[PDB]
């Protein structure tokens, strides 16, 4: 119950025009209004002097603090839920599984069924806090169309799960422009501000991108409007305090594998997971620096009823 | 009958220089108008901030929902019909046939007959719904002209079906030039608009570009271009709903079988099943991974009435 | 104990207009006061003739001697504390540690943990002067989040220290604005008055401003406004006289690795550091030109418990 229910705010020329501005394209929750700059708060329509101040003022969701709360966040951080892999050996490599308020990445190669891996989860998520769910319902966004929700079914059998429940409970995207992508993310804080929508793949998000742009060099501006999906994709953590895990494409380096696809404006704090596919059915998937662990490695295969342990 | 009939949209500036727009390289079906990112919008002879505002706009073939509906794609998925492959054990190991809205390859190696195997597949394309058939008509648009038209006969008489009908049924370019293999792609846009055309073998899709471009280590735009080639496809994947089958090449690894031709951009989406020529007549044909079985194997055995089971 | 206790001036006007002056956004410290231009006195609402001179004049900090003091520095600048590595080669490159008194930045890559870097010396921060230590309490002020108080519990044990202790002693701020940045500097000058804090990681500096501003060309002035930030750092760096190490992120140059995140005003004074990453668990982190050393290099890998010795 992170959100400060959009406007909470009574006041602070709330009449009609502020109401205008959370109508707007802008962000609606609490955390959107306070997070938000002034260049994009005298962004549109809406009188700089006065709305700025007051807006910003007026929320004192602190916001100002900021500085303060010495090691508070390890009394906060503590309780921050973390959610479930599936293969016993995946989560000890995780540490405590995929994390929500973290945009979190996996790099991987062609068949190395990371597609598949990230479908799986979708499922887990919808899971008890006890039995390492989120009970939160979950956004696949997915631009490839990788999607397979009878492969899902499959998932339900083995954790035990009403099908068409579990089914009901995530939700899914085709979403084909380079442009599509930064505007449906809009509508899915929309969506987000409705419910408790727990754990997000977006997959691949790279991949609409791949093409669909990067006309050579007129590359620069490829990568500044990443990052304004990127940002925002950081601003939605923060909001709602959902699991961003959004999936890359490597690209080879011809000078083997390869660096996840268009390499620099992916920014530190996503923690990324690499998948490297193997002897038979299994597949091994070996953590790139995050903070979690400086780093380390592990496998596992895909199975049937969902990727699980090395067990034959 | 997926296609909204072109410019289906009434008004919208639907004057003249939108049908001109249209009219254009520009695709014409609805869901081309939809898809679109402005940067394309804005890439020909059109203002940019009244047009693209009213044809993103006034599509809304929803195109919006997006993340929308949640399981309701099962209710859908389970609609889409799934072509037929004439093994018995073919269909088995393809777990419900070759499946129209994915493009979908075939790893050949020399000697293969693969070209062979996906001429055949253009006929039972014909055949009718509860045979196993997609009741369209078929793109066979060959970089090699491995075309036999006489091979293609024998289906017939295999599948009780009226020669001359079905030959008529289905249509054929050799396209030697790496740009003429685009080029030829928007004509048959224009073609997909016109009538219900079903199953599609552009073959070898990689063929035409593995010479005639990859002068070694200019490379980086080879790969570049085949990707445009590659994400029209998926775009004409949306537009009429039409079942791609793509045919590789497979290139040694000398450092046996090999990778399939050129590597990377071959994406996760498009299915791929590899075929590798074994004892006598019989030949071998085992899935690399796609989302339908994570893998699995099978022979079977080319026969002079068509590609069909192990019996001898 | 360098700040002159904020308003020391026990006149010149301190009735009421002149507390409200200090009292204002307006910096509290003798320094403050005293360092200000007239532009900046004439801000804000107060009688420019009387005012001025009053305040100007008042102050006579010393200040004025300015040329003078010919090799008195030498006597003073040795007495200044410089800071521990805790890689005992990483503090042999670094001739002295990181030095208070100066902003000194670190020219990170992705992978390259500069963010695990930063953390680790806001605990060696803690100890005594004579094991190395600033015995000052510390603002690590995070932009990306990328906040481990995990990792710096570690650091703890690495180096004999009470855990709840120390964690209690450094706070941070995730603060997503780019005008947010500009205005969290301000409260640590509050901060700053009511106790002896030692050292800074703002982290990174840059990084909410890569994005978040930066559409193509309307840049001069996001060059500007960032001036206006590195100012205020350094205004805060002779007020307190504490160590300001602000982190960058390398953005690439496609004409390799790259030059420091957004150019030309990142100024001379900031002694500037960038971390290279290298064979297995190693990183190496080779000084570009400060005065300290006119150039050298180093490596160094992270270990569970703090960036440390090449030891295996």
């Amino acid at each position: 119950f992170g959100p400060q229910p959009i406007s909470r705010l009574e006041q602070c020329g709330i009449n009609a025009n502020d109401v205008k501005k959370l109508e707007e394209a802008g962000f609606h929750t609490v955390e959107a209004v306070a997070y938000a700059p002034k260049k994009e708060l005298i962004n549109i329509k809406g009188i700089s002097e006065a709305k700025a101040d007051k807006i910003l003022a007026e929320a004192a969701k602190l916001v100002p603090m900021g500085f303060t709360t010495a090691t508070e966040f390890h009394q906060r951080r503590s309780e921050i839920i973390q959610i479930t892999t599936g293969s016993k050996e995946l989560d000890k490599l995780l540490q405590g599984g995929i994390e929500t308020g973290s945009i979190t990445e996996m790099f991987g190669e062609f068949r190395t069924g990371k597609t598949q891996i990230c479908h799986t989860l979708a499922v887990t998520c919808q899971l008890p806090i006890d039995r390492g769910g989120g009970e939160g319902k979950a956004m696949y966004i997915d631009t490839e169309g990788t999607f397979r929700p009878e492969r899902l079914l499959a998932v339900a059998e083995r954790y035990g799960l009403s099908g068409s429940d579990v089914l009901d409970n995530v939700a899914y995207a085709r979403a084909f422009n380079t442009d599509h992508q930064t505007q449906l993310l809009y509508q899915a804080s929309a969506m987000m501000v409705e419910s408790r929508y727990a754990l997000l793949i977006v997959d691949s998000a790279t991949a609409l991108y791949r093409t669909d742009y990067s006309g050579r060099g007129e590359l620069s501006a490829r990568q500044m409007h990443l990052a304004r999906f990127l940002r925002m994709l950081l601003r939605l953590a923060d909001e709602f305090g959902v699991a961003v895990v959004i999936t890359n494409q490597v690209v080879a380096q011809v000078d083997p594998k390869k660096p996840i696809g268009g390499n620099i404006i992916a920014h530190a704090s996503t923690t990324r997971l690499y998948l490297r596919k193997g002897r038979g059915e299994t597949r091994i998937c070996k953590i790139y620096d995050s903070p979690c662990l400086p780093e380390a490695e592990a496998m596992f295969a895909i199975n049937a009823d969902g990727v699980g342990d090395a067990k034959d």
